[PDB]
């Protein structure tokens, strides 16, 4: 029975205000960070800052800890809500505020009670959280899968100074046997990564981004792909270690052509490429090196580039800011046949329902389900327990360093090990993890 | 009861293994993890790594964690020991173990059942966790004192690439009437360090070094400081926000001199200074910046540097590697009038008791403890419980980014709220927040 529904303002993994909810029931104080940071799409539920310049740069969450504690939590208990059902839950906190992208009280408001509330339904239930959510979301728990996950080792968009325009790369051991093998073969990859990176571009090129991987002055894509097929050779695992990239396209589609080239700003134009010149670099990449996973390839509205593409990809493609976890986004995705995999980010969505709903639509058209984080995270792991309870077989939870991050690899260490033998790994099936 | 003690291998803000113990009771299971990462001094408890080359870059603790399971579990049930007796049990621990830097089980294997148990015996006593480790150490609790955050803002020794040799700068927002007051200016100030930070030497200064802060290619002190106080002007905080430098000056120490531009190493040598000079350079420091700790400013063994600086300093000086947080170093360290505060790192000397036991040393004659973290740390708040029980009035967790950072400031922001009126913020007094 919910007696108390309260929040404060607290700090994420960029020094930037998140909104913190505890919700108190007859078993204890549930609690949930909202994650936060962006690159972000359009079409996607916004969260709630106060704007005040003269405090915390204008990005306080004081106004979202207000509806939180003045208007959600006096009704919310009145309700009496089975926290148990989770659809009632948040239909009640999409009903209270009534617009399409909760921009009445908050997604960050919203999501925070919407998450408390699915810890408290388990510890009611008397199953680990990754359980219940196996509960609502309908997934086979026979066995269950560890995801493979996807390290970000080195990043090169409006996050590094080279030319380099490609935001992400990304390592994925899905060779391992365990998901234990997976992380430990995940770091000495990165491990060794740094090493050659220093000895390269200098002491200073071993700093980290917001997700823990490096930022060298690169200038290529071939350039960067190098030096992490030369980290995952030196760390003893050719073969064993895949890569992904996010290339988050929209950062430099002008005009209809895109520059892989931007940060002059002398920018040179005839270099600039089409979709088809485009689609012809990616399948270069392709074929000399070990790319099994493309994140936004093209623009979020370029949707013929898309479907063109996809026709003769042959890997995993990612719409990120193609579909901003919209249903109604990746309803067209899927018509088109733009892609074959969601990035899932709940608080795009901002409820839990609407999350593991996405999933379900991306699921029942052939798709996978990459669950992610954001750029501000906190120390929060609700995404191990949600990887592993919507089974999707493969996660971003940023590079092998960071707390923010290792706080779920940590927590993936320990529902491994606590499954026993009702564990699987995704391995090399992490595309439909779910089918397993 | 201590019905189960074990432990299993997790990782670092690094992405290198560390100890998690998770002790179960009639009252649920309570867990601690280890932190990690050195600078490191000579005299302090030795942590227990695997050697092998293949697997970790040989940093497992597999052994380590063998030691828990294996040789204090079956023993730790059978004694029967009262966790609330925290002597009882860290002498339990000390016995099994029988070296004086515990390299017989490993200093990670003893600390993480040392504080797991703590935990454990506040859970049974039903109070949070910093009124324990206040019964524990014997501290006024009327009211209680906040500490003054030490935020890691720029880097500069073996961590940064210019000619920088002082290792840490820090902001100690003081000026401050409460807790979360602190760390918003501190937020403010570090964000605004931040866009100097890109604006002056490109976007690759912007990235991190482990602790959260900056390491821009910065070539003299003074060059520091002064970017660190243009940050102070422009966040609108001038006069509220004080500094502080780490300079392991251990790390440029060699012929009896000081090279404060190592990294060469084309070594000039006549720029050599000695203990006496050195003396001079940060007396120029001190009335040109609001400068109020020095940490380390001499090397480990220089006693003669320390004792003769100390007699004019007038400010907070900070013994780290010359203390090891070592009861023996602290005494000699005291009867040789070198400093004033001791930096307490629980994993140097390897258990509770024999922590809060310096502590208690360090205040008894006149000094003020800093409590610290590690460069490898984890999402495990320890010590912000512990800077609260100790009522020390100061803490360097890092730099308000990076999660296994936050996630320390954040719980000092919720013990604040927890204790309403018992609580009063170290202010200016942060130095002997004990007396307060
Ligand atoms: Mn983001
Ligand atoms: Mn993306
Ligand atoms: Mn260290
Ligand atoms: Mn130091």
């Amino acid at each position: 029975a919910v007696s108390k529904v309260y929040a404060r303002s607290v700090y994420d993994s960029r020094g930037n205000p998140t909104v913190e909810v505890e919700l108190t029931t007859e078993k204890g104080v549930f609690r949930s960070i909202v994650p936060s940071g962006a690159s972000t799409g359009v079409h996607e539920a916004l969260e709630m800052r106060d704007g005040d310049k003269s405090k915390w740069m204008g990005k306080g969450v004081l106004h979202a800890v207000k509806n939180v504690n003045d208007v959600i939590a006096p009704a919310f208990v009145k309700a009496n809500i089975d926290v148990s059902d989770q659809k009632a839950v948040d239909d009640f906190l999409i009903s209270l505020d009534g617009t399409a992208n909760k921009s009445k009280l908050g997604a960050n408001a919203i999501l925070g009670v919407s998450l408390a509330a699915s810890r408290a339904a388990a510890a009611e239930k008397n199953v680990p959280l990754y359980k219940h959510l196996a509960d609502l979301s309908k997934s086979k728990t026979s066995p269950y899968v560890l995801p493979v996950p996807f390290l970000n080792v080195l990043n090169g968009g409006s996050h590094a100074g080279g030319a380099l325009a490609l935001q992400e790369f990304m390592i994925a051991p899905t060779g391992a046997k365990t998901f234990a093998e997976a992380l430990r073969i995940g770091s000495e990859v990165y491990h060794n990564l740094k090493s050659l990176t220093k000895k390269r571009y200098g002491a200073s090129a071993g700093n980290v981004g917001d997700e823990g991987g490096v930022a060298p002055n690169i200038q290529t894509a071939e350039e960067a792909l190098d030096l992490i097929v030369d980290a995952i050779k030196a760390a003893g695992h050719d073969g064993k270690v895949k890569i992904g990239l996010d290339c988050a396209s929209s950062e430099f589609f002008k005009d209809g052509k895109y520059d892989l080239d931007f940060k002059n700003p002398n920018s040179d134009k005839s270099k600039w490429l089409t979709g088809p010149q485009l689609a012809d670099l990616y399948h270069s990449l392709m074929k000399r090196y070990p790319i099994v996973s493309i994140e936004d390839p093209f623009a979020e509205d370029d949707w013929e580039a898309w479907s063109h593409f996809f026709k003769t990809a042959g890997i995993q493609i990612v719409a990120d800011d193609l579909t901003v976890t919209n249903p109604k986004r990746i309803a067209t995705a899927i018509e088109k046949k733009a892609a074959d995999a969601l990035l899932l980010k709940v608080n795009q969505i901002g409820t839990l329902s609407e999350s593991i709903k996405a999933a379900q639509d991306s699921f029942a058209a052939g798709w996978g389900v990459m669950v992610s984080h954001r750029s501000g995270e906190t120390e929060d792991t609700f995404i191990a327990d949600l990887v592993v309870g919507l089974r999707t077989g493969q996660i971003k939870t940023g590079a092998p360093a960071r707390s923010e991050r290792l706080a779920k690899l940590n927590q993936l260490l320990r529902i491994e090990e606590e499954l026993g033998d009702n564990a699987v790994f995704a391995g090399e099936n992490f595309h439909h993890g779910d089918k397993l």
